[PDB]
């Protein structure tokens, strides 16, 4: 089998956790297409381009992934991508409910997507983007979550 | 005993999950309120106005229902409609610590008010009147969730 | 409009925390069958008879409660009762998980019985009859959570 | 890329619920070992050659499914079996705390097994091999939730 | 041993839970301070001034309790404070998963601070300031949840 | 200020997740006691002898640390042993729920004890008792959750 998944999400900015998921995931499947949102509800901190950018940078030792945005249904955007996977990250503080609610619509928006979810290393089990955004807005040290990248561009997006 | 009960809610619009658990309150209860939020914290979708038509005429089979808009504590609309019994609907997916919260909060103020939780079928438990209008918005197929008078109303809603 | 209850469960033994559940469902519906499963699987530390009659003194200013033993699927014995609610308390999380799987199930058998859940007071919402006998195992005073006969049956039970 | 996934359980029985879980997974992955555990800590209803049989009658029309039977540690069994992917169904929180400490203490004893989880239709989302058996023990029809096969042979195991 | 704990949180009116918790506080630890976060992400309906008013006159009467205000992370601030306890209080309805992701990403920013979980009375266990403020707006008892300063403050927020 | 915490716990064994929350005890109170249940009810693996003795060694190293057995209402026996606080871990949801339970009961019995929730490491975040034995039992390595002597007597009692 050639399997061809998508890891979904905004990555505002990307994490040791996301990391932590791709890595899992190149393992197991082919391809993996780690997708990134256009134009989430709530204003990111980070513009699209700076998203990807920071993405591609994080995983180019990971020969099997491949960065893209997109604006639609994540459904869709799997759909014409011809993956048949959807990686979901659960972590030890994940909204399980949410996660149940999203399985089921994205089952009934597209029944050959199976979603698939991966646990991260009990390190990044309790962080999230948010938490990590709110600690070094509050001037807390928080390099040890992030690639080193991510450190440099949120230290200059910071001080601006 | 002549029970009057409310079902409470924004309604933003009505889904086939809420047309289940009034329909159940129909069969045990007298007379119930399917009572509409005027002014809910969060701007909704539809129009008070809108929601109002769209809850009357998905229910306008069901006999012992009156639709109802209320701006009030939902305990003190209670209290003015000699209603005794305050329906909540328990999804798989819902808050159930909000939903303890409020109901000892709406004891607190109406001792004499009981809360009654009623499950939707297993087809409803994991949607959300949030999460439809999300895939809507992002042109998924939400037919399967919505009365047929709802599914108009929002395709025109997203038109403009 | 001649609306009829169950409120199953095991009571073992009946604890306050049950009496506030089985009191809200008189305020709302005619007639409540509390219904005392015989529950060998448990292991239960008072005999049927005994729970019957516990649960019978303890709900007696009560009068529109009706207090019977059962080995019954839960389903069939609510159709044989000629009910048409079945009644579950709330108390936590826990509760809910399994409550949800029960319904379905109970559903599944008789879909025209509806589940209704109630919440208990404050005062209740942290008890069951295994902490209770687990406190009363080891000489605690459990006084303030069980009917006054509840209360006397249990302490001859552990002397 | 020949890859084998480990789908391990009690089973005791195999309901629609497993199956379902099973095909979500034969659809992703080349090869799939259901497992099956002795467990006679659980003092399960039908004996490990019997699940085996059930599980293999059941599962028959799937190509790339392997049924077998183990009594080692799952993360040995994974490792023998030469899978990197272990299969686990979620149905509710219940399922998510414990799945996560097992995940866990399975990555501490076979870093390079994975531990992926799949949801299972809304159908068989409240449905456990436990609440059936109470269900057939007293009496209720289970035929929804179970093969053909097991359905006769859990009415057999309690006749 | 000289115990200095601290108490953070938004106190958007301070509660008859939140006085519930720092009276434990106090039975345990020789210094308590109720630490007051001065700019919250979510506009307080009271001003910093009001909240650090209400909280010293509705604790007046704990001996070994001192009112103060901060701006900085709340690891940070117990630093600054000499303090080796945090006091986090749990409701019945507590979001345990974000306690878990606070405690976790405190220990990490100063790891001889330890988190410390108080639980109510069963009399708070299922309300929050927000529960009581949105209750009050729609014109609801909250009474018997608050302080008697508090009360009156709150009485004469919403009166203009 | 001469402040007197009890951990109370079955500790069969005693784990690196105890240990944990025992030493940031010793780090806020003057003296703790840790308090082994003699818990027949649980049929633990360990005689109460026996998880005295290794508990005893395995904190050694803690100088504000006092291990004792005990059979009493847990809070009769922090009223005995003088203390105010009572020490529990929390490691994830079903013990937060619970925990609310005996707290309430707790605090029923004894207004002036306060229950105090500590948090471990991630490190020991998702083990207990009962998966180490579990594990342990089917041959899987366990020396990383348990002290040395833990580990050595453990594997003593499976030979
Ligand atoms: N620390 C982490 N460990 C494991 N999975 C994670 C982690 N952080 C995010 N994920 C998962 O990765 C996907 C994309 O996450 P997303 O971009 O929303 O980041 P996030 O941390 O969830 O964001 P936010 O905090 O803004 O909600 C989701 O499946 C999410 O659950
Ligand atoms: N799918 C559903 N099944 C059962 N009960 C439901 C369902 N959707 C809503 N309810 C219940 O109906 C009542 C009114 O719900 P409300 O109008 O808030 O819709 P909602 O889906 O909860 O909205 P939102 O997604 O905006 O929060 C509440 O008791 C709610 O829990
Ligand atoms: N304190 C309580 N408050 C509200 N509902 C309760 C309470 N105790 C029991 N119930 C509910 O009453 C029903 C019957 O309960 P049951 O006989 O199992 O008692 P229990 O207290 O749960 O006993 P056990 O501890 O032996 O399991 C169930 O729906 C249960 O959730
Ligand atoms: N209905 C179901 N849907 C999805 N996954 C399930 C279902 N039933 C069991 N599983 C999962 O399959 C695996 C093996 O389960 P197991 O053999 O314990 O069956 P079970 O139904 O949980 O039985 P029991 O009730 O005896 O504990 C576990 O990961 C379990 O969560
Ligand atoms: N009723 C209560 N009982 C116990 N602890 C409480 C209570 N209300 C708040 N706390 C705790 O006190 C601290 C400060 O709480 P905070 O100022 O955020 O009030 P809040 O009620 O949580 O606010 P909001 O509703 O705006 O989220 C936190 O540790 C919080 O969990
Ligand atoms: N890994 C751990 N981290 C933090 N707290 C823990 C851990 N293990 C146990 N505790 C807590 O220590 C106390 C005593 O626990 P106990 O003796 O029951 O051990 P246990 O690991 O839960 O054992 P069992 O699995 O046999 O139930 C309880 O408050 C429990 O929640
Ligand atoms: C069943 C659902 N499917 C969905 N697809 C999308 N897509 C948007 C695309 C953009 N920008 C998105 C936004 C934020 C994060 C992500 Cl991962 C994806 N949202 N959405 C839902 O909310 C529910
Ligand atoms: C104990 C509580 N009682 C309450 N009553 C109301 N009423 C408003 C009326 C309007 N518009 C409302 C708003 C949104 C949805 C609903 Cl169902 C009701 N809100 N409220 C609480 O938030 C808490
Ligand atoms: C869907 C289900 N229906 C069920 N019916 C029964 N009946 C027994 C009767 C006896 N003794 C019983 C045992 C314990 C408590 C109660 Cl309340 C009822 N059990 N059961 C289930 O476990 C599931
Ligand atoms: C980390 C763990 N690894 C484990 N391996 C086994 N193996 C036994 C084999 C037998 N009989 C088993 C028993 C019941 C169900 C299953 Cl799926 C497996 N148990 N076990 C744990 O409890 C924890
Ligand atoms: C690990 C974290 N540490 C943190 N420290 C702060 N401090 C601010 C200070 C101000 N204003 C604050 C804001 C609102 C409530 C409180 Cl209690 C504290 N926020 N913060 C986090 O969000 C996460
Ligand atoms: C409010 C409660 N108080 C309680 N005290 C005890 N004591 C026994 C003593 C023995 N053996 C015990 C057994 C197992 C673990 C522990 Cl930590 C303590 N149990 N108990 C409860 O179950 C509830
Ligand atoms: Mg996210
Ligand atoms: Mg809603
Ligand atoms: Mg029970
Ligand atoms: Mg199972
Ligand atoms: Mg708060
Ligand atoms: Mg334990």
């Amino acid at each position: 089998m050639q399997k061809r998944a998508i890891y979904p999400g905004t990555f505002d900015p990307i994490t040791n956790g996301h990391i932590d998921i791709v890595t899992r995931a190149t393992q197991m499947f082919d391809h993996v297409i780690l997708a990134i949102a256009a134009s989430p509800s709530k204003k990111p901190m980070f513009t699209l381009e700076e998203r990807v950018a920071l993405a591609q940078q994080a995983t180019a030792h990971l020969g099997n992934v491949e960065v893209v945005g997109f604006s639609d249904l994540m459904a869709n955007f799997a759909r014409n991508q011809h993956a048949t996977v959807l990686i979901r990250g659960l972590r030890a503080v994940a909204d399980f409910e949410y996660e149940m609610q999203l399985a089921h619509m994205n089952r009934h928006l597209m029944p050959e997507l199976e979603s698939v979810f991966l646990m991260p290393s009990k390190e990044w089990s309790f962080i999230s983007s948010s938490l990590v955004k709110e600690v070094a807005r509050h001037q807390g040290d928080v390099t040890h979550f992030l690639p080193e990248n991510v450190h440099q561009a949120l230290m200059a997006k910071l001080a601006v």
